[PDB]
């Protein structure tokens, strides 16, 4: 906690000046929170720090050596009388936009007359990740928007809509550990369960991370596709065996018939069978193709309308 000091007006700026020195970063002043800058001047309205606390950017004066150190910089709000807001659950402000950031007190810039409800967490930044209101799901934005060397905070904090993948962020992206998709609906909703998107199907589940590959979902198999999740239907060649799913998409089993050919499926994997095989006591043969032969002769053997084999 800073004392023995007081508030200067000079130069279209504000400054805390303790002993004839300026104040910098983060200070604790009578019960309330200030953050003076690398220069001393003090800050309003949104900002974009690193986080306070750890003393390395506290209660530090401008006669006094200024230490390396790697830490997080975060979204927070300041009231025009520099003030920080300590809210830790939920507050509508004016939008973060590229016109009303990292502005000084005697700074005037314009007030967006957009207000969004922004959440914050237990130490007064701007929260991100997941969080639960009435019901749903929402997503805040973990990560702002990335470029060649560009990179934009401003997204951090906001509602995700759409398409969104969700990594594990600290201060870069951690791609050593998975990072699931999800897909939020015009209000930022998490969708579960079967959902068509762009005419396509997906299955998000209950926890609403996108499914690929196989998925047994109420009794029935699925395969979605193993990178982009979108469904399959019809014959698929995976895992250099053949698979029939219906226009449901549901995994078909034992005797199928694509117009006027017969194939089967395996009962257990839905693998469809080649060669000599024998279903309820009876055999029956099915070319490469597995179409099965019908009213014919293989190796000289006879099979029936039915495929079936005639001694
Ligand atoms: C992703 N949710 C937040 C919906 C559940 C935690 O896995
Ligand atoms: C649906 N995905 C976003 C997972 C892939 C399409 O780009
Ligand atoms: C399971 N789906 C919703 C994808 C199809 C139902 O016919
Ligand atoms: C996932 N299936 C069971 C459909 C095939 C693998 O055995
Ligand atoms: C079973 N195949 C997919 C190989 C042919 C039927 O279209
Ligand atoms: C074996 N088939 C399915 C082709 C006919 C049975 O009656």
């Amino acid at each position: 906690n800073t004392t023995g000091g007081r508030f200067v007006d000079k130069d279209n700026r504000k400054y805390y000046v303790k002993d004839d020195h300026k104040a910098i970063y983060w200070h604790k002043i009578d019960g309330k929170t200030y953050y003076f800058g690398d220069i001393g001047e003090m800050v309003v309205g949104w900002q974009y720090l690193e986080i306070p606390g750890t003393g390395y950017r506290d209660n530090l004066f401008d006669n006094q050596p200024v230490n390396e150190i790697g830490l997080q910089e975060k979204w927070y709000y300041f009231g025009q009388d520099g003030a920080l807001l300590e809210q830790t659950d939920k507050q509508v402000l004016e939008a973060k936009t590229s016109e009303n950031t990292g502005k000084v007190y005697g700074e005037q810039y314009p007030l967006s007359a957009e207000k969004r409800t922004y959440y914050f967490d237990n130490n007064y930044a701007v929260k991100t990740g997941w969080i639960y209101e009435d019901g749903n799901w929402y997503y805040l934005n973990k990560l702002g928007n990335f470029g060649d060397d560009s990179y934009n905070p401003l997204p951090i904090g906001e509602v995700a809509k759409g398409w969104t993948q969700d990594f594990h962020v600290t201060i870069d992206i951690d791609r050593s550990k998975p990072a699931p998709w999800y897909y939020l609906d015009a209000s930022g909703k998490m969708l579960t369960d079967w959902q068509k998107v762009n005419g396509k199907w997906y299955y998000f589940g209950s926890s609403g991370s996108m499914a690929t590959g196989w998925k047994y979902v109420r009794g029935k198999w699925y395969y979605l596709d193993n990178k982009n999740g979108d469904m399959k239907t019809g014959w698929q060649y995976l895992g250099n065996k053949w698979y029939y799913l219906r226009s449901s998409g549901a995994m078909v089993t034992g005797w199928y018939q694509d117009g006027l050919t017969w194939y089967y499926l395996n009962a257990g994997n839905g693998d469809m069978k080649t060669g000599w095989f024998q279903v309820n006591g009876k055999w029956y043969y099915a070319y490469s193709s597995g179409a099965l032969a019908v009213n014919t002769t293989v190796d000289g053997y006879s099979v029936n309308y039915n495929g079936e084999w005639v001694q």
